[PDB]
């Protein structure tokens, strides 16, 4: 069967705390008043949850309500504990407080509100300085909720905010995030299409931190090669085939044999044959500004299928990529 692996960094934080802190489960949650709270507008839905902006009538701030729809009432207190376990951390938006909405029964989420710029505009303005500037962001986020026992499992444009004003980024839905166990075996249906690892897509369950980093890789290939999103699969079997068109099939094939993993036996019939193709392949005229052998050499060390060879979170913020960012 599969050969087994673990985290290289932060692989004992959980076992080295009390169950308190990773025991969600056993969690009670302290409940405020929902009256605190004006529903202003309706921002979205997902399939878990209704997002409103709200004014907290108590201070007059803008806050956002995350509403949760039954389906994913059921494990909010993981989504909880999480949230109060990195509440202050660099980046990590802020749960302000929760509430039981009076209409749908179930739990609502008040989070910080940000004056997010939508990715889709706000990408095609970002220059090369800011591209670097919001992933070092990013990464603190990361790095520090990695350094807590926890993995984001869902590391995509539409989960950063960024508030182009003030320069400032949060990192938002904690609602698919786990505590990293060394040896567990998780659900690969986690992340989203053009941002899961190939561990997911090959159905390889004991991965770790090391997930973000390839979703977090796939952004900063969408950003410098202004190609939004950078591996545009039709769907999971076709996603891994679009990054075997770019990272080589050999080097999934030895992935594969390494884990000792069985590919899915519909891949024979799409996968094909390809080598790697160099970085430079991607850039031309509208995105070569974005582009220098340091913007390469870091997504080279975040896009490899080997979760275990991909830059940790504190390993990529030392990168000479990182060197121009005021610090
Ligand atoms: C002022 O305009 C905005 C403000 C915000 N603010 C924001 N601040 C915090 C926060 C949190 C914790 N969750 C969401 C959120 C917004 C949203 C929209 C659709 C689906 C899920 C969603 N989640 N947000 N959104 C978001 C916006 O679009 C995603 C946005 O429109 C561009």
């Amino acid at each position: 069967g599969p050969v087994p692996s673990r985290a290289r960094v932060y692989t004992d934080v959980n076992t080295h705390r009390p169950s308190e802190y990773w025991d969600y489960e056993s969690h009670v949650v302290e409940w405020g008043n929902q009256d605190d709270y004006q529903l202003v507008r309706k921002l979205g839905r997902g399939k878990y949850s209704e997002v409103f902006e709200a004014i907290n009538i108590t201070n007059n701030e803008k806050v956002v309500v995350k509403i949760l729809k039954p389906v994913a009432a059921a494990k909010i207190k993981r989504e909880i504990k999480i949230l109060e376990n990195l509440r202050g951390g660099p980046n990590i938006i802020t749960l302000a407080d929760i509430v039981k909405d009076p209409v749908s029964r179930t739990p609502a989420l008040v989070f910080e509100h940000v004056n997010n710029t939508d990715f889709k505009q706000l990408y095609q303005t970002l220059t090369d300085y800011d591209i670097r500037f919001y992933m070092y962001e990013i990464l603190k986020a990361l790095d520090y909720c990695h350094s807590m026992g926890i993995m984001h499992r869902d590391v995509k444009p539409h989960n950063v905010m960024i508030d182009h004003e003030h320069r400032k980024l949060r990192l938002i839905d904690w609602g698919l995030a786990e505590f990293y166990h060394p040896g567990q075996e998780y659900n690969v249906r986690v992340a989203s299409r053009y941002f899961k690892g190939p561990e997911l897509l090959v159905d390889y369950q004991m991965y770790d931190y090391s997930l973000d980093m390839w979703s977090l890789g796939c952004m900063l290939a969408s950003m410098i090669f202004r190609k939004e999103p950078f591996f545009h699969g039709h769907d999971n079997y076709d996603q891994l085939v679009r990054i075997a068109k770019v990272l080589g099939t050999e080097d999934l094939y030895d992935y594969i044999d390494k884990y000792n993993i069985e590919l899915d036996p519909r891949f024979n019939d799409i996968l094909g044959r390809h080598s790697r193709k160099r970085w430079e392949r991607f850039v031309h005229s509208e995105n070569q500004h974005l582009v220098s052998p340091e913007a390469l050499d870091f997504l080279d060390k975040l896009l490899r299928y080997d979760h275990q060879s991909r830059l940790t979170a504190r390993e990529a913020m030392e990168h000479p990529y990182f060197y121009t960012v005021v610090k």
